[PDB]
């Protein structure tokens, strides 16, 4: 819990609220990341919210959720560093982009790993209920074929106008579009992600929000590519049902004959 306990190796990327940097823990040489948060402009009330939210982050321990390790205050630069597990495989948005550029669809086995492991991450989120975001850019891969749901973003729970505005809400469920808790809405979002992993495009595309909402409400989309099994297409399609009560529960997903031990985590 001191900055001097770690050495920054390099900046992985700049997020909406600060840099994510690869770091090395001096005690044992463990490779981790930290995320920078500038709290200099925050009120006491906002900082109190931040404290409560960091503590909730610390409570989520699951093989399929990016692990929280530490928090560091650099009072001199009013910077809070949140230390977390490093995921060497990077994010799924990059995986999708790679598939598109290299003109190569992803293995069904990979899609099954994501479905299995993210469903389990969601199961844990539901048990604890908690902001979560299933977009590909927030799902990560380690070096052992494990899939981890990334942190929501402390500042994000708290720039937030910029991308809440500009961005297109590809994964928003029909019911959340009418009015924002519903665990079946997470299943819809999972369906969108899995669909995009298969098709390399989301199930509903549009250039405007109005157009997108129209498509979402109609609930129609192309079949995922034919290289993917009818069984996989079936389950993704069920997750994209207009009726929340027709979408499979976490339990129903995991009972699917597609899902086997090897699709789960192995550390
Ligand atoms: N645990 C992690 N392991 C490896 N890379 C990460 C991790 N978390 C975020 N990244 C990467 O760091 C960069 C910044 O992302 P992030 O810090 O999550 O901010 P934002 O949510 O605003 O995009 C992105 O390239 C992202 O893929
Ligand atoms: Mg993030």
């Amino acid at each position: 819990s001191r900055a001097e306990d770690y050495e920054v190796l390099y900046t992985i990327g700049t997020g909406s609220y600060g840099r994510c940097q690869k770091i090395r823990r001096k005690s044992d040489g463990k490779i981790l990341v930290w995320k920078e948060l500038d709290y200099g402009s925050m009120t006491e009330a906002e900082k109190q919210m931040l404290v409560s939210e960091v503590n909730l982050l610390r409570e989520l321990k699951h093989p399929n959720i990016v692990r929280y390790y530490d928090r560091i205050i650099d009072r001199t630069n009013t910077t809070l560093y949140i230390v977390m597990e490093y995921c060497e495989g990077g994010d799924l948005a990059s995986v999708i982009t790679k598939g598109t550029k290299e003109r190569q669809y992803l293995d069904e086995e990979f899609v099954l790993r994501v479905m299995t492991q993210l469903t389990l991450a969601l199961k844990e989120c539901h048990r604890r209920s908690l902001h979560r975001d299933l977009k590909p850019a927030n799902v990560f891969l380690d070096g052992k074929q494990n899939v981890k749901l990334g942190d929501f973003g402390l500042a994000r729970i708290l720039t937030s106008f910029a991308k809440t505005f500009v961005g297109t809400p590809y994964y928003m469920s029909p019911e959340q579009m009418n009015r924002m808790y519903n665990e079946k809405s997470d299943i819809w979002s999972l369906g969108c992600l899995l669909y995009e992993l298969c098709a390399l495009m989301p199930p509903f595309t549009a250039f405007s929000q109005k157009e997108l909402a129209g498509k979402i409400r109609e609930g129609k989309f192309r079949r995922i590519p034919y290289r993917y099994s009818d069984e996989l297409n079936e389950i993704i399609t069920r997750m994209l049902n207009l009726k929340d009560y027709h979408r499979p529960s976490v339990e129903e997903i995991l009972e699917n004959p597609l899902i086997l031990e090897h699709h789960h985590h192995h550390h």
